[PDB]
C-alpha cells in the first residue's frame, strides 16, 4: 500500500531478508532507518539502496542490538532524523547448527541472548515512539523451527519458540497502545550461506537452480525450491502495513509447505 | 498487486467478505466470477460492481455450492466466459449457534456438509483449470473456531476444524500441480447477523459503532472492535496473489488478537 | 488404579485397542460393558474375558454405533445390568486410504458420519448416567492425523480433526456436569489391517516383529516400532480414571514420537 | 506400576509438586535421588519421606542445578549410591510476575537461565546413565504458559515455551539411546505461594476451599478448583514409567481445562 507517511525501522536489516524488506519499504515510499553490527555490510547496502531510490529518506547506522545503550542512541537518532517510528521490524538472524550433545552452556547462552535481546531491546526503545503513531506495527522475523524443531538446530529451535511466545504476549500487552505485533515463520530461504554451500557442492554439473532444487527435494519442501528473501519481505510488509489492521499476535507461514501441523 | 492476467472465482461471494474480496480483485484488474444462492443479492452486487468498474470482465451466476451439478456447470460457464481459473476463494458461510446438548444428528449433518462441500465442490470442479494456470492459488475462508472453539457453536467449530485440516492436505496434494492452498481465520467480523443483533439492542442511544465497540470489549478482543469485511478480504487477496508465492498449507489470523495459543 | 466402584462402557471395543482397554478395566475391578457390530468377534472376546476374569461384572452386546436407536437401547441395557455408567470410551475405528482426488462425496459423508456419530451417539446416550456419577470421564480415541494429516488419508484426517475439536467443546460444556472429556492420538499401532499388509509382504523371511520394525523405520518413527494395543489402552486408562482428575479437554500422544509440532 | 527396579532422580524436587512426585516414586518402590538449593527445605522433606517409607532407598543432597559442576558431582553421587538413573524429572520452578514493561534485562536473563539450565544440566549429566538403563524416561515439568501465555507472566511464558520446544528436540535426539522425553503443562496448582495469598485475603469469612474455589472461578478454570500437587505428580509418574512406553516428545495437560486451543 502507501506508506509515504510511515517511519519504519529495521534492526539487523542488512542481511538478505532485511535488505529485501528495506527495499519494499522504500518502494512503498516510507522513511526508513536500519542498523547492523557489521559497518561494512551496512554501507554496502546503503549504497545500492540510494542508487535505486534517489529520493528516499534513509538513515543507516552501525548498532549492536545486544547493547541496550546503543539501541537507545540509535532510536533517539531515528526520531530526531525521521520522526517517531510507526513500524519496527526485527530480523531473524541466522540459525546455529548443533545437536543438543554439540551445544555447550556458552553456545546456549549466546543463542538465547541473541534471539531474545535482538527483540527486547529495539521493542523497548521504540515502543514510546510506536505508541504515539497511528497504524503502529511490529514484526519479529522468525523461522518454522519455533513450532517445528529440526535435529541439527536444537538451541536455535528453542530460542525461536520463546520469541514466538513473546510475540503473542507483546501483541496482547501493546494492543491498548494501538500497536499490533506479529511475526513470520520462514522455511529455507536463499542466502549467502546457501550460496557458499552450493559453491562447495560435489555435483559440479548442477547450477544454482538445479542444486537448490535438489536440496529442496531432500528437504521435502512441497513447493520444490528455496524461498526468496523478497518473499519473506512481502509477508513482513503485509504485517507491518495497515493492510493487516485486524491482525495481531499471529504468524504467517513462509516455508513453502514445510509445516506438517494443521 | 497486478492481477490483470488472473481469472478469480469467489464462491458464496455476494455478502460482506465475499463482495469486498471481489472488489479488491477487480481493483487489481482481475477477471472475476462469483456465485451465490440469493440471485437478487447477487444481481444487486453485480450491478454495483459494474458501476464502479466499467471495463471489468465480470461474471455472476446463481449457484448452490452443495449441488455438485450446479457447481460443475458454473465452473464451465466461468471457463467459457472469462477463461481458465487461476484463483479460487471459498467463503466461510455463517456459523451455527448451538451447544452439544442442542445439536441433533440432522443439524450435525447439515453443518458438516455445508462447511465441507462448500469447499470440496468448487475445488474438485475448478482444479482442472487451476492446475493448468500459473500462480494458481486457493483460499478457504474459515474462522478462529477451527482452532479455538466456542461453547455456543460446537458443531460449527468441529466442522471448521475439519476444513482447516483439509486445507493442509489439499496444499500438500496440489503442490505437485502448481497450486497453492491456504485459508484465513476470521474473528468477529461485521455482518448482517451482527446488524440484526444490533437492532435488537436495549441500549437505543448506542449507534452501530458504539455498539460493536462495546460488543468487542465484552468479547475481550484486544483490538477493541469488530473486523471489517475488507480487512478479511485483504488477507485473502494476499494469500490469493503472487505476493504469497512461498506460502501454502497455512492460515492467516484475522481475529484482532483473540487467539490465545502461541 | 482401583476402579471397583466404576461402570465403564467401551464402544467399538472388540478389536485390538478396544479389547486391551476392556481387559485393563477388568484388571482394575471395574464393571464393564462393550458393544460392536461383529457379534462373533464380540462373543469371542466376551468368552476369553470371562475365562480370565471369573467374578467379573461384564456385559457384551452387538450394536451399530451409527444407529442412534441401538445405542439408546444398549445404554439402557448397561444401566439395568451393571448400573449407571461413570466411564465411556469411544474407539477410533479404522482410517480410510484415499487422497482428495480419490474421495467422492459419498465417501466423504460416510467417513464424516462414521467418525462423528460414533462419538456423538454414545455420548448423547450415556451422558445422563455419566452426569449422575462421581469421577465421570469420557475418552475419545483418535489418531495423530487429527493434527498432522497424511497424504493418503485426507478424508480421515479432516474427520479426525473435527472430533478432536469436538472433544475440547464437550470438555468445556460437560465440566459443569462433573464430566471430564479427553482423547488420545495414536500413531501406527499393530492391527488386523497391518497384519494383512504383513501377509502381502514380498520379504517372506521377515517375521511379524522384523517386518513391523522395518515398517516403523520407513515410517520414520523415532521409537522404531509400531505401538501395541495395550499401550494405547494404558493411556485411555490413565485419562478414564481418577489418576487424571485435573485433566480435561486435552489429548495424550501415543504415536511413538511422530508428532513434529512443538 | 512397579518401579522397584527403577532409579529415579528429581531435581528441584522438594517443592509441592516435586515432593508429591518423590512420594509416588517411593510408593512404586523406586530408588530415589533428589536435590534442591535450599538445604533446609530438602531435609524437611527427607525427614517426612523417611517417616512414611522406612524401607525406602533415598538419597537427598543440596545442589544448584545452575551450577554445572555441582550437578556433575550430584549425578556421580547418585550413581555410586543407587546406580545408574533410569528416570529423570526436572521440576518447573515458580513463575515470575511481570509484564513486558516491568521486566528488566536482568530479570529476563535470570528467568531464561533458570528455566533452561535447570533442564540442560541434569539432562546432560544423567544422559550417560539413562542410556545404559532400560525403560529410560525424562520428564520436564512445565506450565500451560508455554503454549498459552498470560499477561502478567511474560518472561516466564516465553522461557517455558523454549523449554517445551527443547523437550521435543531431546525426545527426537535421545530416541536412538532408548530414552523417552516428555513433559506436563500445569495450570494453577495449590502451593505455599497460594496459601500466602489466601492468608492475605480481604474476604476473611472464606476458608481455603471457598477462597480457592472463587479464585478458580475468576481464573475461568472449567473444573472450578486449583490442581493438587499429587495430580501433577500422577501425570509425571505416568510419563516416567513404562506405562507410557509409546509416548515421547509430547506433553500432558494438567490445567483443569484452561487450554482454549484444540
Ligand atoms: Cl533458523
Ligand atoms: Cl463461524
Ligand atoms: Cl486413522
Ligand atoms: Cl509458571
Ligand atoms: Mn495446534
Ligand atoms: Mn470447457
Ligand atoms: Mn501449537
Ligand atoms: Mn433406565
Amino acid at each position: 500500500y502507501d506508506l509515504s507517511e510511515a517511519v519504519a525501522v529495521v534492526t539487523g536489516g542488512s542481511s538478505g531478508i532485511g535488505l529485501a524488506t528495506v527495499e519494499l519499504l522504500l518502494e512503498a515510499g516510507a522513511a526508513v532507518a536500519f542498523c547492523a553490527r557489521d559497518g561494512e555490510r551496512l554501507r554496502a547496502a546503503e549504497s545500492a539502496l540510494r542508487q535505486r531510490f534517489p529520493g528516499a529518506r534513509l538513515f543507516a547506522s552501525v548498532c549492536d542490538v545486544l547493547d541496550a545503550l546503543q539501541v537507545r542512541a540509535f532510536a533517539e537518532a531515528c526520531e530526531r532524523t525521521l520522526g517517531c517510528a510507526s513500524i519496527l521490524v526485527n530480523n531473524a538472524g541466522q540459525g546455529r547448527v548443533s545437536t543438543f550433545a554439540e551445544t555447550t552452556d556458552e553456545a546456549w547462552s549466546e543463542e538465547l541472548q541473541l534471539k531474545f535481546f535482538s527483540v527486547i531491546h529495539p521493542v523497548r526503545a521504540f515502543l514510546p515512539q510506536l505508541e504515539s503513531r497511528a497504524d503502529a506495527a511490529i514484526v519479529c522475523v522468525n523461522s518454522l523451527l519455533a513450532s517445528q524443531p529440526e535435529p541439527h538446530m536444537v538451541a536455535t529451535s528453542a530460542a525461536r519458540a520463546g520469541v514466538k511466545n513473546l510475540v503473542r504476549s507483546m501483541a496482547f500487552e501493546f494492543a491498548p497502545k494501538g500497536v499490533r505485533v506479529n511475526g513470520i515463520l520462514i522455511g529455507l530461504v536463499e542466502s549467502g550461506q546457501w550460496r557458499r554451500r552450493f559453491e562447495a557442492r560435489e555435483e559440479r554439473e548442477l547450477d544454482w537452480a538445479q542444486w537448490t532444487a535438489q536440496l529442496a527435494r531432500n528437504k521435502q519442501i512441497p513447493l520444490g525450491r528455496l524461498g526468496k528473501p523478497i518473499e519473506a519481505a512481502r509477508a513482513i510488509l503485509f504485517l507491518a502495513s495497515p493492510l493487516s489492521a485486524y491482525t495481531t499476535g499471529s504468524h504467517i507461514d513462509v516455508s513453502g509447505g514445510l509445516s506438517r501441523h494443521a
